[PDB]
C-alpha cells in the first residue's frame, strides 16, 4: 500500500539483483524505470506490462555527471517525479579496481542528480547498494573493502544533509549471492567459500529485493548501513 | 505470509511499543506470547480476539534467570516452539531507577537468550531481536549510562550472532529513537519543539514504525548481527 | 619494566590459566594476590617468594558481591591499592560454573572501580573461557563481551583501560591423553593447525596490563579459529 | 627474548613511528632493515652501532612491486631471512595528495606482503603487521579518503591471514589514534579542548604505544588475523 503508483529508478535493472529489485517494485504497485548502460529489450519490457504499472527504459552511463543528470531528468519528465533511487552496482587486480571505481562514481553522481527534485518535494528515499560479493584475491579483497567504505561514508554524509528536507538515505550490503554459476562451480571450492560466511550458505537475490522494498517504503529510517550478508561481513 | 504460524515471545508486551509488536506480528499471522512482570489483564487479552491465532500471556521475572528459563519453557508446552524472540523488557523517574531500568533490559535481553538458545541451536533455526530502550528526556549523566548500556547491547548481540550463526539462527538489534507516545500529546510546546529541534528529521517516531521494522527483521531470512537505528537520525 | 611493584589481583589464580598469568606478572616485577575458592596451599605461596615481590593470598567466592568487596578491600588493605584486576574464567555442572565465572566478572569488576576511578588509572582484563555447542557456552562468552564494552565506554574517560581475551584451544592434560585420530580431525579445525598454549594468553594477559591507550579491545589469541 | 636474533623488516623507519619502531626492536636484540624511499644516511645507522645488532640500509620504493620484490631479495641476502615484516606508513599540506600518500602506502603494504610470502611460506615461519595512519585533523574529503583506506588495509589484512595461518604465518593490522606531536602545542585551545573531547579517554596517543605493541605482536605466537585498535577507545 506504501508504495502504490509511486515512481522507482532502479539502476542496473536488465540483469540479476537489480532486475529481481525492480520485479518486486512492481508487484507492490510501484512505477518502474528500467536502466540500463546497455539497451532495455521489448522481451524485458514485456515482463512488466502484466502489473498494470507505468514503465520506462532509461539508457546511459552513470559513471557520466552529465548523463546521469540526463537520466534522472528523463525519469522525472516521464513519469512525474522520482520518489526513490535505487544505486544497485574483471580478471586482472588493476581491472577490478576500475570497474568499483566506475560503480562508486555512479553512485555519486546519481544521488547528487536527485537530491535537488527531492529536496524540492520534502520527499523521497536513496539506498545506496555495494556491489555483489565474488571469490577475489587478497588485493581485489582489500579494493573491495576501500570503495564500499567509501560507499558508506559517502551516504552517511547526504544523509545528514538531506534528514531536515524529509529524504531518507541508507545502504544496503549484500554478501555472496547463488547464481547459475553456484551449480556448476566445484565442492571443493564452494565448501571453502562457504568456510567464511558464518551462516554457512549463499544468499539468494529475492533476499537483496525484499530488504530493498521495504526500506524504500520505511519512514524515520536514514543513516543506516544494513548487511544482508549471512554475518560476512561481522 | 512468512510468519504466519510461526511462535512469538514478546517481552514487556503489556504496553506501548512491546504491546504494537505484539500487534504487528498478530496481523502477520503468527502466534504470540504477551508477557509482563506483572499480570495480564482479560481485557488486554480481549485485544486480540479477532486476530484468529493463539495468545498466550506468560509474565515473570525476566531478569531471574531461573524464571526466565521457566517462561520459555512454557511457551514451548504452550504453542510447540519459540521460533522469534523479541527482547523489549523493562519500562518523572530519577537517575537511579533510569539505571535499573537499563539493568534490566540488558539482565533481562540476557538471560531470556541464554534459555531460548538452548531450543534454536537443537532446532537449527530462530531469529532473536534486541531492542534498545526508547530514548527520552536525559541530561548529562542520563545519557552516559545510556550510552554504556546501549554499547553493552551491541556488544552482546554481535558476539551472539557471531556464535550461533553456524546453527543457522539470527541475531539482530534495532535502536528505537524518540518515539511518540500517549503521553506525547500533552507535553508543553516548549519541551516539544526544543526536542524536535535535536532530530535531523525534525519529527518523532511511531511505534507502529518501530514494530513494523520489528516484524520485517523476524522474517528476513540471511540477516543477522546488525544495528538498525529506526530514529529519524538521532545516532548518526 | 612497566609493571615492577605495580598491585595485580588475579582471579582462579591457583591452577591452569591463572597460574601461568601470575608466574608471568611476578617475573615482571608485580606483587600479586593468589585467589581461589579454596584455601591457598602452602606450597602455592612457596613457589612465588623468590621472585621479589609482594604475594597475597585470599581465598573466597567472587560470585557473591559482598564477598567481591571484602576481598578487593582486603587486597587494598594489604597491598598499596589494586592497580590491575584480571579476571579469569577457568550438564547442569557445565551452565554453572559459566554463571559463577561472568558473575565473578561483574563482581569484582564492580568492586575494584570505585578506586581505580579515583585514582585516574587502572587495567581490567576478562578471559572468556577456552574453547572444546552449548547455549551457555555461546550466551556466556558473548555475556562477557557486552559487559567489557559497556565497562569500557564506562570508565574510559578516567583513564581506566578495560579489554577481554578470547583464547582459542589450550592444550593440557585433557588434550594430551586423547585419540590421536580425534586431535587429528580437531586440529584440523584450527587455521593454525596447532594448539595454544597457557603461556601465551599469559602474555597477553602481562602486555594488556601494561599498554597505555588501548581499551574496548576483544582480542582473540586462537590459532585464526574465530577469524 | 622471543626477539633476539629475528630478523625485522621495517619500512618506512628513517622517521617517525617507523624509527621508534626500530628502536624498540633493537632493543629486544633483533637485527634490523632500516628503510626509506631515499637513501638511509650514515648519522641514523650510527644510532644502532651501540645495541650489539646488525643494521642494514636498504632503500627503494615499496609501492614497486618489482622494486618491492628486489628489497626483499637483499634483506634476505644480507640477513639470511626476513622473520618480520612490519608495513609502516604515515605522514599540512594538499587534500590533493593526503590521497597520494595513502595510496603509495597501500600499494607498499600490499607489494612487500606479496614478496616476502614466498620466503615465509618456505620457512613455515613468520610475522606480518600491517598498520593505518595516524589520525589527525582533517576535512571530510580527507575522513572519507582516510576511512577508505583503512577499510582497504583491514581487508587485505585478514584476507591474507586466512591464506598463510597454516604455514603458521600470523598477521595482523594496528590501528592507530591521535597521535601527539609537533602539531599539538600549536592547536589553540579551543581546539585541543574540543578533540580531545572526541577521544573517549580525552587524551592524545603517544608514538612509543605504537611501537610497543609492534614489538609484542612480532613476538606473540598464535595470534592472527587481529584488528588491534591503539586509539585511546577513539574506534570502541
Amino acid at each position: 500500500m506504501k508504495l502504490e503508483h509511486k515512481n522507482i529508478f532502479i539502476t542496473g535493472s536488465s540483469r540479476g539483483i537489480g532486475l529481481a529489485i525492480a520485479h518486486k517494485f512492481a508487484q507492490a504497485g510501484a512505477n518502474i524505470v528500467l536502466n540500463s548502460r546497455g539497451a532495455i529489450s521489448e522481451e524485458l519490457l514485456a515482463e512488466f506490462s502484466n502489473y498494470g504499472i507505468k514503465v520506462v527504459p532509461i539508457s546511459g552511463d552513470v559513471s557520466d555527471f552529465a548523463d546521469a543528470k540526463r537520466m534522472i531528468d528523463q525519469a522525472i519528465a516521464e513519469l512525474g517525479s522520482v520518489d526513490v533511487l535505487v544505486n544497485n552496482a574483471k580478471m586482472t587486480e588493476a581491472d577490478f579496481e576500475k570497474v568499483l571505481k566506475v560503480n562508486l562514481t555512479g553512485a555519486f553522481n546519481m544521488t547528487q542528480s536527485v537530491l535537488k527534485p527531492m529536496m524540492k518535494a520534502r520527499e523521497g528515499a536513496i539506498i545506496n547498494m555495494s556491489s555483489v560479493v565474488g571469490l577475489m584475491g587478497n588485493i581485489g579483497q582489500a579494493n573491495y573493502a576501500a570503495s564500499k567504505a567509501g560507499l558508506i561514508g559517502f551516504t552517511k554524509s547526504v544523509a545528514r544533509e538531506v534528514a531536515s528536507r524529509n529524504i531518507r538515505v541508507n545502504v544496503i550490503a549484500p554478501g555472496m549471492i547463488e547464481s547459475d554459476m553456484t551449480a556448476i562451480l566445484s565442492d571443493k571450492i564452494k565448501e571453502a567459500t562457504l568456510a567464511q560466511i558464518p551462516m554457512k550458505e549463499f544468499g539468494q537475490a529475492e533476499q537483496v529485493a525484499d530488504l530493498t522494498v521495504f526500506l524504500a517504503g520505511q519512514d524515520y529510517l536514514t543513516g543506516q548501513v544494513i548487511a544482508i550478508d549471512g554475518g560476512l561481513s561481522m
